């Protein structure tokens, strides 16, 4: 609970982060750069909104290899510590 | 094959319910709504129908992060539940 | 090693089946037929092929949900049972 | 620690191999190569930079299935030997 916790606080952190680059740097509107970092460390990659520049390309790089562990991370547990019981206590008979 | 059925279930539900958001309030026909369900929950990510207003937006960061679970786990529980075996009775000299 | 060769023979057997679909329906050049079988087996998803008609959406759904499974296991297989050693052996002083 | 480098250095040689390749046969910028190969192995996939040849198909396919699964491997390791810890670290009372 505690560790489902940090990982949710981590991942905000992290997407905040994108947030403020992508807004910064690519010039998106703060929602579409949101957007565009969760799209991007889920690993769907739309494409709408890719970096234009060297600067974005670059720290995308690094984010991806950085924001990718810890987004599957939470994902994971949310899945396994949270989803996973709940469905279940809606079968118990 | 319990888990299988729940998970099965579980999948369509969460497909319904990605198509009819992206109908109603991204104007998709029914079907690429359902298309971009699977595509965005999936990670495939084509883009072609990617949303366009906020809401759409924002629907999608958080179908992303719930939905993901659910269809990586049937497609985890079909592949090893139901595939592997299949192809190794296809083998039984 | 047989269960590689199986995996093997099993990645081929889906994609020449992606191949021929969507050369047929999408119409598509059979390399550009294979290469979106791939893009789409392995989650990369870069748009370029996506399917146009609603047959080409509703068996790129279901194809994706029975190959990732099988592709993802093959990848997972050969880089576990042979990249792995591979680079190992390639380190034995 | 040692695997960890062994990761980081095949990580490397695999991206510059996806930037040389590029750079020379899609004709693109060193930059943009790069930032696609690391697209590509990450399984994101925007779409922006993706091969128009033949043979930029072709390699791709073949950088797909041999690139995920050491790109990943070392995302893995990033994740679970380093950033673990650290944040833990981070907590200790
Ligand atoms: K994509
Ligand atoms: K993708
Ligand atoms: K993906
Ligand atoms: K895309």
């Amino acid at each position: 609970d505690k560790e489902f916790q940090v990982l949710f606080v981590l991942t905000i952190l992290t997407l905040i982060s994108g947030t403020i680059f992508y807004s910064t740097v690519e010039g998106l509107r703060p929602i579409d750069a949101l957007f565009f970092s969760v799209v991007t460390l889920t690993t769907v990659g739309y494409g709408d909104f890719s970096p234009q520049t060297d600067f974005g390309k670059i720290f995308t790089i690094l984010y991806i290899f950085i924001g990718i562990g810890l987004v599957f991370g939470f994902i994971h547990k949310l899945a396994v510590n949270v989803q996973l019981p709940s469905i279940l206590s809606n079968l118990v008979p």
